[PDB]
C-alpha cells in the first residue's frame, strides 16, 4: 500500500532519518543541509529518461527560506539531482534564484532559470510557496514557469542524447549555509511538454483551493497567532485603541522595514495586534481552517485575548468594529465566516444576515476597521493576509 506520492515513480524509496514530513501537510517535505536529510527515488524503468527526441516536463512546489548572509551570494547548491556521468537534468538553487539544468552526453548544458529580489517591499516569492513547471521540447525550447506564469525559455536543440540518472537524489548539495533548507511537495515527471493550459490546472488543482491559506502558503490553523497585513494598504498594521464596547480596531503605519547590507530589505511583517481564530462550526474535527467555516476572531492586546465584534445596530453601513472582553459580548455580532473562493472574513449576525466583509474606512483620517456590506456587492479593502512567525523569515518579533 503506497502513501508517499513519489511512489508513482519510484521502485523504492530511501529516506534519511533527519527528513521531516509536516504533521499538518504529510505531504510538505523539509529538507536540511545535513547529509542524512536526503530522499533517494530508485525510478521505475519506464521513467528512466534517456533520449535524443522525448519531451519531457517536471512541476513541484517549493518554499525557500530568506537568504540571510553573504556566505550564500553566488553559492549554487543542487536541491534535485538526476544526473549520472555529467548527464541528465537537475534543479538547483542560488541567492535569489531558481535553476534548471540539462545536459547531454556531450559537454553540452543549457540552463533556464527564475530570479526574484530581496530588495522589495513585500515578495510574491521569499519563503512562500511557489509551484514551478519546467517544460522540455527537444527541437524547441526549455521553458520555466512560476505559479502557472511563463518566466523564461531558452533553446535546446543543440543538446544531443541525454541519459538522465537511474535515481532522483533530492538532498542540498554544495551548499555552504549550515542552517539552510527548502520545504517541497508534490515532485512530478511528465513525459511530454506540457502545456499552458495543463500547467494552470496543475497549478490550480494542487492549490487546496478549499482551504485558506497563511501568508506564506501553508494551510490557515486555528488556535495560532496572526499579524495582519492589508493587501489595500501595505505599509499600515493593526492596533487596538482602547478595548471594549468604546474602544476600535484601526490602521496605524509605518511598518518599518528589515535588513541586512543589500543581502534584503524588506518590509516588518510582525507589526501589530495579533489575531487568533477560534473554532465554533468548523466544517472538520482538524485543526485546519476551510471555506466557509463559521469561527471567531480573538484578538491580542497586551498578551491577552480579547473577542472582535461590534453592535450592528449603529448608524450607517460601515459598522465599526471592537476588541470586547469575552464574558462583555453577550448577544453582539461576531460570527466570522471565512472564506478562501482574498477577502477573507465575512462577519455575521447572531440570525444569520450577513453584516459584510472586515475590511476598514476612514473617519475622519483614522482608518478604522470595519464590517462594511459594501465590499460583499464589489484588491480590495477587506483583503487580508494572515502572517505567523515562521523560521524562514527571521525577523524578530
Amino acid at each position: 500500500n503506497h502513501l508517499i506520492d513519489l511512489s508513482r515513480y519510484a521502485s523504492k524509496i530511501n529516506i534519511g532519518s533527519k527528513v521531516n514530513f509536516d504533521p499538518i501537510d504529510k505531504n510538505q517535505i523539509q529538507l536540511f543541509n545535513l547529509e542524512s536529510s536526503k530522499i533517494e527515488v530508485i525510478l521505475k524503468n519506464a521513467i528512466v529518461y534517456n533520449s535524443m527526441y522525448e519531451n519531457f516536463s517536471t512541476s513541484f512546489w517549493i518554499r525557500i527560506p530568506k537568504y540571510f548572509n553573504s556566505i550564500s551570494l553566488n553559492n549554487e547548491y543542487t536541491i534535485i539531482n538526476c544526473m549520472e556521468n555529467n548527464s541528465g537534468w537537475k534543479v538547483s538553487l542560488n541567492y535569489g534564484e531558481i535553476i534548471w539544468t540539462l545536459q547531454d552526453t556531450q559537454e553540452i548544458k543549457q540552463r533556464v532559470v527564475f530570479k526574484y529580489s530581496q530588495m522589495i517591499n513585500i515578495s510574491d516569492y521569499i519563503n512562500r510557496w511557489i509551484f514551478v513547471t519546467i517544460t522540455n521540447n527537444r527541437l524547441n525550447n526549455s521553458k520555466i514557469y512560476i505559479n502557472g506564469r511563463l518566466i523564461d525559455q531558452k533553446p535546446i536543440s543543440n543538446l544531443g542524447n541525454i541519459h538522465a540518472s537511474n535515481n532522483i537524489m533530492f538532498k542540498l548539495d554544495g551548499c555552504r549555509d549550515t542552517h539552510r533548507y527548502i520545504w517541497i511537495k508534490y515532485f512530478n515527471l511528465f513525459d511530454k511538454e506540457l502545456n499552458e493550459k495543463e500547467i494552470k490546472d496543475l497549478y490550480d488543482n494542487q492549490s487546496n483551493s478549499g482551504i485558506l491559506k497563511d501568508f506564506w502558503g501553508d494551510y490557515l490553523q486555528y488556535d495560532k497567532p496572526y499579524y495582519m497585513l492589508n493587501l489595500y494598504d501595505p505599509n499600515k498594521y493593526v492596533d487596538v485603541n482602547n478595548v471594549g464596547i468604546r474602544g476600535y480596531m484601526y490602521l496605524k503605519g509605518p511598518r518599518g522595514s528589515v535588513m541586512t547590507t543589500n543581502i534584503y530589505l524588506n518590509s516588518s511583517l510582525y507589526r501589530g495586534t495579533k489575531f487568533i481564530i477560534k473554532k465554533y462550526a468548523s466544517g472538520n474535527k482538524d485543526n485546519i481552517v476551510r471555506n466557509n467555516d463559521r469561527v471567531y476572531i480573538n484578538v491580542v492586546v497586551k498578551n491577552k485575548e480579547y473577542r472582535l465584534a461590534t453592535n450592528a445596530s449603529q448608524a450607517g453601513v460601515e459598522k465599526i468594529l471592537s476588541a470586547l472582553e469575552i464574558p462583555d459580548v453577550g448577544n453582539l455580532s461576531q460570527v466570522v465566516v471565512m472564506k478562501s473562493k482574498k477577502c477573507k472574513m465575512n462577519l455575521q449576525d447572531n440570525n444569520g444576515n450577513d453584516i459584510g466583509f472586515i475590511g476598514f474606512h476612514q473617519f475622519n483620517n483614522i482608518a478604522k476597521l470595519v464590517a462594511s456590506n459594501w465590499y460583499n456587492r464589489q484588491t480590495l479593502g477587506c483583503s487580508w493576509e494572515f502572517i505567523p512567525v515562521d523560521d524562514g523569515w527571521g525577523e524578530r518579533p
